[PDB]
């Protein structure tokens, strides 16, 4: 293959902690609420600015390519813990440098690193433990506002829109992030199914005001293939006719003699129907009819397989609405009827599609809105006066919305970096095994100490006088370090989610520990 | 052709063992449990991380074209050790280069490197006698777990984990290994014909719970071809209802109007039939039908050479089995009757086929467990925190493994290095032709010394030292590394299967001893 | 055309000396018993190891023009000789060198290097002469082993297995030689006319045990066409059931309704058919089915230029074999009956094809296997560890193999080098018509004493005093270079085909003595 080089012991151990050390420096100056940003030149073009730490990492490769070796496992810790958490992630960078510097340094000739790895995850099963100990499941809705508000960087108003979303639209329900127009952030929430096509025809409006088609406890009829009429509509009309219900009809098209029949029969003896084209597009297409097909309960019509044909439908084969609205530009379906375990499974299907293919075809998302819409989607249309802040805040804003989500489905433990600290005395009652695992341990009881001490260093103060100070405390005490003094933590509202606690913990410890394993590196020639 | 350089004699053979002295001597710290592992830059992606003396080897190629040649021939060794074993690999690459070393050094004038070649390999033959002899047959399943456990690097975990898997399996059944998405270890275990292929239709199911169709005691009709027509169905279900068993139908797709009578049937009569998708690749389809063909006892419709047409079936052209379980994702066959004889001939064909040329596409191996699932399969799903944390720890799962077939194939000997320092008396009783065979002698004589000293010198002590101390010491014991103190080595669970401390040795000294042989080397110029 | 530089005289004499001296050098560590391996760098792979001096030769190209010119000169010699006697290559090296130099050193401003050209030419002439008295033709199957040995470089067990393949399948038969998977060689014997080609229908079978179609006396159909029929088959089973004979069919394809009416025949009343795909590669096969046609005696159907049609069959359109053997994999067929003066006449059809047609589509040697001998076919899979030993091997076998061919063909003369040096005196009795002939005979007579010297040198001892030690000894003995004493040559069995030593010294004398007429040298720019 490619020439090689290689090199030996704690030189190479040098090299590449000369990279983890870059690169966690780099990370470490966005964290806290004193910390502060990091810009970053696009190719194309304006630069970014940003206070996440996963993509000021993602951002850092390195000339030099055992510090670049550095800079990738440091970038993979920190990608890994934003992945299964979506917070912590300047924590994670943080801790894993510790842990990495605190490793190598130990190592000797008489050293075993892969025990020393031993000894460190005994100390992080031990410590999350007793962080689960710790976590306190989140029960007012104050809580959320809190943990949103202290992962969105201090901003309230961050908060208390995810907090008035997350009530209206559920603690496990959908809301999404998205730039705004409007230098303001604003909350919008969508029920039903909504999807952007159209009446085909101006005729179908009945309500003059707003000029809509509105229809209550109505029919749809889906079809697969375009309706270009053999009259295969028409036994679907005499079937809505017969049981006095308006029937909304999506299809790939309602064309030629169909849509002469359908506005017809709409602007004589006026009959109840409305026709749209289907959401496109393609095989997508398809996806989305079965969708609302499940849905709204009844079946598609046109070829998968089996076809059912439109010239035999019966009332079962299609489908039942509380409400329908639609307009020029848009289509929404309201309280559909359909099996709802039938929509559980498929919602469970497209989440567990989406999670395992990677292509930035985002519409798998768009399909999870349209069927968990009848619970219903908040969409957070994020302001600012120019694209970096919009994109800035829409950072913050995601991050708050992962923590809040992370709080909500394990709990919250204290923030500061205060619940990794109260674990070090958990810590000091463990039976290490042999020297090397007493290393381990005592590489984690130091790294703990780091969040606490980053987050008061950034704010200008000496963090390991803080750090020894809130130790002296009490457990409910920590340092608030935006007003600069020592507060009840959980009363003043400086609380984290303990899945981020956990997961920026096993992460960094995770990866940070099997880099201090190594003895030769090989790498390629420039 | 290409302009070219040529060197002669001991100075181009310094080079050369400079190439095989720098990559063993990468290789070399990853030996035993206190060693180290090396990290290698991936040209795509976050670096690998490895404990695997073959995976080492073959990262390193180097610049000067002659350090080059020594170190192809030496990845050349770890990697013919690792095909024909799995494990081993370290140790076939130190023994390389003692040979190597040795060989080199004791050349002159009138020295016939051949017959020392000779030599070495009439020592190499005498000695893996003596370990022959040396060998005792795996019988308690502790001793499996042993040896997987000293395999994985002391993880008692994945020894433990393997033990069950092939206890629940059987010692010659399929364990496979793959990634988890859990962060811990997990042993599934399938039974059947599992394949990943569901039913064409909802109107198939039969319990309601789980969504599935669930049958016993049922024939299976196999179709090459696609099903549409009616005319070749019938007969088929005619059978079927007539000796009141459900019957499955597999085949490359059943649609048309064949369709429409299996779902009119279904839901009508009440009728037991459900049709599913062959599993579908190209010429793959068929191999696999095949399969399902001898396993479940009956023939294959469609065309092969002979065609048997679908309209004329009789009961001993179907297929019986146990039990079947059909979901929309999956299609599980259970308990087929056909001759044993005929699946062992298949199994036999596919291992003896896969053995050859066919080259990664693994399909092959996907057969194997199909047709191997009346025993059983073990997948080993296993976990970490992070990719390249998964990827070391499998690569150890997998070492685990490969030593465990060895160990239940062949035998097991003592472990450490002790089993081949054993050997040195059986070199000592030897009759040696002539000098240079005695050189050979020697050169294995002192070789064999050598992977003692190197899993002692890893772990920081006076490796040489503790060999000499173990060949004073009784054949029993040996040197337990990880511990720091000598024991009897087969209790404290210290053994290496045969077969691999054979082919280590074996390669080693095939390749070595064939290099110290040259005299010219010539090399394409920069 | 292409700027070009020119070079005069002696000094361009000395730079094309220093290219044939290069190579020669590297050629020459090869030879003898205690000859040594030459490395050579591979493009792609891990590097060759070879004793071969043809192979060693072709490596070296230069960078040099002229040197360059020198050796593609000598490496046209090693060539030469490896083509026209497949061994005699280190040997043809250095004679070529000695001539070369003993050459260019003598010629001066009266002298006329094309008349010392014709005056080694007569030398060479005179020598080959008493060669050729000298000869031996071989007898006992003993001295095949010795010649194999030999020329293996002392191999004992592959000069066993080629005696042992060569007595099973006869003085001119045909052996050939492959990788084996095995470590250890292994003799295969093939007799017949097998091809991998299988049953169509496993039907056809008659033996339970090892699922084989066995059959005796039987017919043969030979169809270059399908066999879709038509019903162009029943009046060759109407035939065939008439004289109460077993018919085996081989075709492009049988299917349709004439594999119908075969297996009907097959299953219901007891008739002996089986019908087997055509070997099957578009042109190819139809050398094939002409092959086993002319072996068999009879027929082929269907498309050539006169066209013999399937329905009007005669007894003497098919063929007869003694016996034939199908499985599901391969068909063989024994004692078929022809004319063998047509047999042979194919096999020097096919040989005189071959010989001309550079083209490395090598099947045509498949052909020539498959039109087989007289005894049979000899397969030789070569063990070893590791593929380049196995390359090594491989190269020293087929080396021994052309030997012993080159033996039995010829004849057998003195080893060590001896066979020349006895020729020195049939040049003291010449007439040389001017001082430039003598010039040349001196040369010659220089030159013979070379081989032995070399192969002492190699040995490590005074190569220079041992020729005159064997010279002064009686023509019976000479210098055993392994043992390290002289001994009776033909006695302790270092003996030399008469082919290999004629045409090594051949080439040599022949290209090199043309080399030393050169006074201009003309070379391309870099
Ligand atoms: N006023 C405050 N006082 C003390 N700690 C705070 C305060 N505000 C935020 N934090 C801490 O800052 C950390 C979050 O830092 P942040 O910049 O979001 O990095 P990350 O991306 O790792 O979450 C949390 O652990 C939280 O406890
Ligand atoms: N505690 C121990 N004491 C002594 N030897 C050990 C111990 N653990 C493992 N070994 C030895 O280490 C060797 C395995 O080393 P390993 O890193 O797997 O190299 P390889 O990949 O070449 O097998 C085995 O021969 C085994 O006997
Ligand atoms: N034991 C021996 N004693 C003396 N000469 C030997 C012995 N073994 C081989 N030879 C000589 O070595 C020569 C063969 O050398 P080899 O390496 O095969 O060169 P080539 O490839 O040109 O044939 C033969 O001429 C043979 O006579
Ligand atoms: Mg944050
Ligand atoms: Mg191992
Ligand atoms: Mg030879």
């Amino acid at each position: 293959g490619s020439a090689k080089d290689v090199k030996f012991g704690a030189d190479a151990r040098a090299l590449m902690l000369q990279g983890v050390d870059l690169l966690a420096d780099a990370v470490a100056v966005t964290m806290g609420p004193k910390g502060r940003t990091v810009i970053i030149e696009q190719s194309w073009g304006s630069p970014k600015v940003t206070k996440d730490g996963v993509t000021v990492a993602k951002s850092i490769d390195l000339k030099d390519k055992y510090k670049n070796i550095g800079a990738k496992l440091v970038q993979d810790v920190a990608n890994n813990t934003n992945e299964e958490a979506g917070d912590g992630t300047t924590t994670a960078t943080v801790l894993a440098r510790s842990i990495a510097k605190e490793g190598f340094e130990k190592i000797s000739k008489g050293a075993n690193p892969v025990e020393i790895r031993r000894g460190v995850m005994l100390a992080v099963d031990a410590v999350i433990a007793e962080l689960k100990k710790q976590s306190k499941p989140v029960t007012t809705p104050e809580e959320i506002a809190q943990v949103a508000t202290i992962s969105a960087n201090g901003d309230k108003e961050i908060g208390n829109i995810i907090s008035d979303a997350m009530k209206k639209v559920g603690r496990k329900g959908v809301i999404t992030v998205k730039d705004g127009k409007t230098l303001n952030d604003e909350l919008e929430i969508i029920e039903g199914m909504k999807f952007d096509r159209g009446y085909i025809s101006p005729y179908f409006i009945n309500t003059s005001k707003g000029q809509k088609c509105e229809f209550q406890d109505a029919y749809v009829l889906l079809s697969e293939k375009k309706i270009s009429s053999i009259q295969s509509i028409v036994p679907a009309l005499e079937i809505a006719n017969a049981h006095r219900k308006p029937l909304v009809i999506i299809a790939e098209d309602v064309d030629g003699e169909a849509l002469s029949t359908l506005v017809l029969n709409r602007l004589k003896v006026g009959l109840q129907v409305v026709a749209v084209k289907a959401p496109g597009f393609g095989d997508n297409r398809k996806n989305q009819l079965k969708d609302m097909a499940i849905a709204t309960g009844g079946a598609v019509f046109g070829e998968e397989g089996l076809t059912l044909n439109l010239e035999d439908v019966q009332p079962h084969d299609l489908g039942k609405v509380g409400k329908v609205i639609v307009t020029k530009d848009d289509a929404m379906l309201l309280k559909g009827k359909g099996d709802k375990a039938q929509i559980e499974k498929r919602i469970q299907e497209i989440i567990e599609q989406l999670d395992v293919t990677t292509s930035e075809y985002e519409k798998e998302k768009l399909n999870e809105r349209l069927a968990k819409l009848s619970d219903g989607v908040a969409v957070l249309k994020v302001g600012g006066t120019s694209d970096v802040e919009v994109n800035e805040k829409k950072d913050r804003v995601t991050d708050a919305l992962n923590a809040t989500r992370a709080a909500v489905e394990e709990g919250i433990v204290l923030g500061g970096g205060c619940a990794l600290l109260r674990c070090i005395p958990a810590l000091d009652s463990l039976t290490p095994a042999n020297e090397d695992q007493k290393i381990g341990i005592e590489i984690i009881k130091r790294t703990l100490k780091i969040p606490a001490m980053t987050i008061a260093k950034n704010a200008g103060v000496e963090g390991s006088l803080i750090v020894e100070k809130i130790m002296q405390s009490s457990s409910e005490v920590g340092y608030d370090a935006m007003a600069g003094d020592f507060v009840n933590m959980v009363e003043k509202g400086i609380i984290d989610p303990t899945k981020v606690v956990r997961t920026a913990l096993l992460d960094a410890a995770g990866v940070a520990s099997l880099l201090t394993t190594a003895e030769v590196v090989v790498t390629e020639i420039p």
